[PDB]
DNA sequence: TACCCGAATTACCCGAATTACCCGAATTACCCGAATTACCCGAATTACCCGAATTACCCGAATTACCCGAATTACCCGAATTACCCGAATTACCCGAAT
DNA sequence: ATTCGGGTAATTCGGGTAATTCGGGTAATTCGGGTAATTCGGGTAATTCGGGTAATTCGGGTAATTCGGGTAATTCGGGTAATTCGGGTAATTCGGGTA
């Protein structure tokens, strides 16, 4: 699978990171961990949602 | 893409944002969301506007 | 990046003239124009301040 | 046993293969030395943090 | 004694068996010689040395 | 005179009995052939030629 | 002496490395001299057996 | 008639003494016992039964 | 009386002219002496004996 | 008259050379008669008894 | 004098006749010839042989 | 220039939801020289695909080997007896004629 | 029938070495029976031999990945402010005309 960065993903939307987990912990984002504990997202799903594509 | 939040798209235009609003809800501005439902538009499309390029 | 511009009636009250007057300043190209996407025109700040110090 | 590569174990979870050494070294992964030094893990192990099965 | 060939190692090791090769003439590991000219390792210490036994 | 059939030649050099009939063929080994035909070799002259010493 | 110097079929597999009952197959192929022991069992030529390994037919 | 000791006739077909004694008492071979008891053989039927001739 | 020498009655038994001797000690063989000291056998009882018939 | 045995007759009686019969005489173990040429003659009485061990 | 004919004087000596015939003619006992040529010899010369008194 | 009139577009008030920016702790991104590993490339040594042939191997049955203490038999030996060895002289045995 | 008489071949003198033999003693052999390995019949499964093509590994080189370690940038966390959402009513602007 290929992953963004939460600082990635915020750009696309021109939103805050802290946000982006927000949205991810709020469930809205599918995310993966890193054994520190940093989030990452599907890339394919953050762009199905940018298309606009529930 | 680079993305404007409307409170920037507005200051563009000495406008109020809740006139961005209306711009992107009749389709003269295309809108893109972000997952809680507020917009945000695409610097692009805007330039491209205060230049007076119909689009 | 970004032309600061003053509403109409933002320019008028400048010249203690009236809105629909500035509109003939503009449609006759004293003035330039930049038009929302309304139609309402907005006319740029650094250009009517440089009027006022009367520079054409 | 099939193995990753730190360059592939970072690729996984988008990060820096500097970073998947010092996950090593911390000890929450299982590394496999070269003759030469570097380092290299085991597949199964790394797949399994993904799904996040500690 | 039993043997691997370069190949073997390499797939043990996840590296290339030209490595494996400059390992040996570099007296990392022990070599033996078939009649051609082929390297052959001995099972015994390469499974050692994964293990981290030098 | 003790011997050694192709297949244990050939379990010694991690190489196949093909091989093994190549060499006696090309003349790197003492081959004994059987009223059969099948080859069989030298005991020691393979051990000898697994340290190094033709 | 008049007397020919025998072998097993033990003996015989033993210098060629190869199984008694191939050796035994190489008597019923005429490859090899068999003498019969008043029993049945076969013995062989030492001197018919050591010229074939050196490949002397 | 010359004779053979158990021993030469062993000899001979390569077996143990004991398997040509086991023989002649099998009855596959003719017997010469001397005073004391021990077998002799005539030499002429071992030579046959080398060669491969029934008697 | 045909006579036999040991040498001979020996020659017939396949045996040792000192064993045949023994014979004679022994009572198993009529020994006529000769005028000096050795021993002459009776033919006919020792072609009687290779026969089976004592 | 007595009954008497050639040297070669009395060799045969014991299996004999009879140049051994002689030495029998010479040495005294023997009755001798000398023909006129030279040859020795026995008694035959007396080798006859010698047969069945008669010193 | 008293007298032997030469079969008498030869189963004597144990002898063939013709020896004594050689005995008389060589001059080693005395003979007397019948009318017709017969030789005759001595009783008392030739037992006085017999026992060996010349 | 104003100020005149429909039609339109734009600027506020709001309550509820969303998202920005604040502290510090913790994880992570590139920094660098130095070493290790991946590929790029031809002559050569290996690894399997193939059918005919040889060898290895599985089976109950019979034959062959080697266990033992007792008995008989083969040599090691020194001294006497006996076998053949040489020429020359003695004996037997082969033919007619007579006794 | 024997002898005379007469010419061989076989025997027996004479004397001297090899060869047997006798007489007694010790290691090798055969004797009388029992138990485990080897061969004995034929048949199936595995190895090898003859030759042919592709993948590997032998020879040496430059670029990339990785290593050891050390600051900045980011991302953990919560916790108010400020934007934005969605709906509603007046203010401004738009398009022209006359004093």
């Amino acid at each position: 699978e290929p992953l963004l960065t939460p600082a990635e993903v915020a750009t696309m939307f021109r939103v805050d990171p802290k946000t982006v987990t927000r949205w991810a912990k709020a469930g809205k984002l599918t995310s993966i961990r890193t054994l520190g504990g940093h989030r990452r997202y599907r890339e394919a799903e953050v762009r199905a949602l940018l298309a606009g594509i529930p």
